[PDB]
C-alpha cells in the first residue's frame, strides 16, 4: 500500500508569480507529491506526480534549488524548490529519485516486450 516516504518544509517558487513561499510537502511511494500551506482537512495548494519526472539542480537565483520537470502530453510542468543547505537538497532529491525509479521499474516491467 501507499505510505509517506518523506515530509517537510520546502521553499516553493510560484508558477505565475515567481515569488518564494514556505510549503509543507509530503512525498508518497506512489509518486504523489502534495503541498500544503500549513503542516497537516484543508485542501493542498500543490498536487502532482513525480512519476516519469526529471530532477535538476541549480544555484540561481537561489543556492540549493531543485527543479522537478515532468513532460505531460504536449505540456511541460516544472516545480521549483529551495532548501537552506546542499545536504538538505540531496536529502530531498535522493528521496524523490528513488520513488521515481521505483515507478519507472514498474512501468518497464509492464511496457517492455
Amino acid at each position: 500500500d501507499v505510505a509517506i516516504v518523506k515530509e517537510g518544509w520546502l521553499h516553493k517558487r510560484g508558477k505565475y508569480i515567481k515569488t518564494w513561499r514556505p510549503r509543507y510537502f509530503l512525498l508518497k511511494n506512489d509518486g504523489t507529491f502534495i503541498g500544503y500551506k500549513e503542516r497537516p482537512r484543508e485542501a493542498p495548494l500543490n498536487n502532482f506526480s513525480v512519476a516519469q519526472c526529471q530532477l535538476m539542480k541549480t544555484e540561481r537565483p537561489r543556492p540549493n534549488t531543485f527543479i522537478i520537470r515532468c513532460l505531460q502530453w504536449t505540456t511541460v510542468i516544472e516545480r521549483t524548490f529551495h532548501v537552506e543547505t546542499p545536504e538538505e537538497r540531496e536529502e530531498w532529491t535522493t528521496a524523490i529519485q528513488t520513488v521515481a525509479d521505483g515507478l519507472k521499474k514498474q512501468e518497464e516491467e509492464e511496457m517492455d516486450f
